C-alpha cells in the first residue's frame, strides 16, 4: 500500500483553523464530562488509538483511511470508552462536512494538547477516507498487563525507538483509566487535563504498591491516591527507559519538544506527503487569538 496525502479540495490554514476552533471552543463548554476532567484526554486517547494501528511492514493501518468510522474498529475491545470522543466531535463534522475523518480525528488530539497548555504539534492535512475493507482487524493495539520488553517489540512495530516511546507515554499523565472501559482504575497523577511532566515525576516519587483491582487485573497504587499500569511502571523497571524517564522529569521543555515531534510522527506513520503539498500546520490557540 501506498496512501498519498490528498488536501481536501481548496482548503487551505485559515479553513483547518476554524475546525480547529470549533473543536477547542466545544472543549471549554463541555468542561462537565468524566467528573470535571472535561473531554481533552480522551481525544488524544482517540488520536492515538486510530493512529496505533499502523503495520509498517505492509503499510496498513494508521490514521489516514479514517477506518474507525467503520463498526469492526469502533466496536473492538480495545476502544471501549472512545464512542464518547466519536460522540463529542460529531457535531463539528456536520458543520465542516468537508473534511475527511483521519483529518479530523488526528486535529482533535492536537487540538486536546494545545489547548490542554501542552506544546504546539505541527499538524499535516490530506487524509483520504477509504472503503469499510480497508478497516484493519482487531487485535493491533497494545495490552496493559504486560513488561518493558512487549513495550518495545510492540512500539517496533510503529518504528517508534525508546526515546519516543517514553515520550509517548508522558499522555499518561492525562484523563485516568476506567473500570467499566478497561478493567484498571484511578488517576495517574493530580493535574489530569493540565499536560505536564507529571507522569514522570509520580513514577519517580511515589510509594507505588502493586494491588490487585475490583476487576482482578494488578495495578500499582500509590498512597497518594494515583494509579500506574504495568506496561506504565515497566518504564522505570527498564534501565535504557530509566534514564529517560529521569530527564523528563527533570525537564518539562526537553519532553515537550520529544513529545510534539513523537506525536507528530504518530499521526503521520503510514502517510506520503508530495512536495507540492502544503508545510505543517502551526494552529493558533483561542487564547492567542481572543476567542
Ligand atoms: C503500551 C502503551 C499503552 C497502553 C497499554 C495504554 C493503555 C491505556 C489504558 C488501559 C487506558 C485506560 C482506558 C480507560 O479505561 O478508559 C489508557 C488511557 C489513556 N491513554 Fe493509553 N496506553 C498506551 C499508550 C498511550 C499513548 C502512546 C497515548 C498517547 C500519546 C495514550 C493516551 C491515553 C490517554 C490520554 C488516556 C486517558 C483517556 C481518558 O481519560 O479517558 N496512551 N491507556
Ligand atoms: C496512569 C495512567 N495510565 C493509563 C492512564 N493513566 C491515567
Amino acid at each position: 500500500l501506498v496512501h498519498v496525502a490528498s488536501v481536501e479540495k481548496g482548503r487551505s490554514y485559515e479553513d483547518f483553523q476554524k475546525v480547529y476552533n470549533a473543536i477547542a471552543l466545544k472543549l471549554r463548554e463541555d468542561d462537565e464530562y468524566d467528573n470535571y476532567i472535561g473531554y481533552g484526554p480522551v481525544l488524544v486517547r482517540l488520536a492515538w488509538h486510530i493512529s496505533g494501528t499502523w503495520d509498517k511492514h505492509d503499510n496498513t493501518g494508521g490514521s489516514y483511511g479514517g477506518t474507525y468510522r467503520f463498526k469492526k474498529e469502533f466496536n473492538d475491545p480495545s476502544n471501549a470508552g472512545l464512542q464518547n470522543g466519536f460522540k463529542f466531535l460529531e457535531p463539528i463534522h456536520k458543520e465542516f462536512p468537508w473534511i475527511s475523518s483521519g483529518d479530523l480525528f488526528s486535529l482533535g488530539g492536537v487540538t486536546a494538547v494545545q489547548e490542554m497548555q501542552g506544546p504546539k504539534i505541527p499538524w499535516r492535512c490530506g487524509r483520504v477516507d477509504t472503503p469499510e475493507d480497508t478497516t484493519p482487524d482487531n487485535g493491533r493495539l497494545p495490552d496493559a498487563d504486560k513488561d518493558a520488553g512487549y513495550v518495545r517489540t510492540f512500539f517496533q512495530r510503529l518504528n517508534m525507538n525508546d526515546r519516543e516511546v517514553v515520550a509517548l507515554m508522558g499522555a499518561h499523565a492525562l484523563g485516568k483509566t476506567h473500570l467499566k472501559n478497561s478493567g484498571y482504575e484511578g488517576p495517574g497523577g493530580a493535574a489530569n487535563n493540565v499536560f505536564t511532566n507529571e507522569f514522570y515525576l509520580n513514577l519517580l516519587n511515589e510509594d507505588w504498591k502493586l494491588e490487585k483491582n475490583d476487576a482482578n487485573n494488578e495495578q500499582w497504587d500509590s498512597k497518594s491516591g494515583y494509579m500506574m499500569l504495568p506496561t506504565d511502571y515497566s518504564l522505570i523497571q527498564d534501565p535504557k527507559y530509566l534514564s529517560i524517564v529521569k530527564e523528563y522529569a527533570n525537564d518539562q521543555d526537553k519532553f515537550f519538544k520529544d513529545f510534539s515531534k513523537a506525536f507528530e510522527k504518530l499521526l503521520e506513520n503510514g502517510i506520503t506527503f508530495p512536495k507540492d503539498a502544503p508545510s505543517p500546520f502551526i494552529f493558533k490557540t483561542l487564547e492567542e487569538q481572543g476567542l
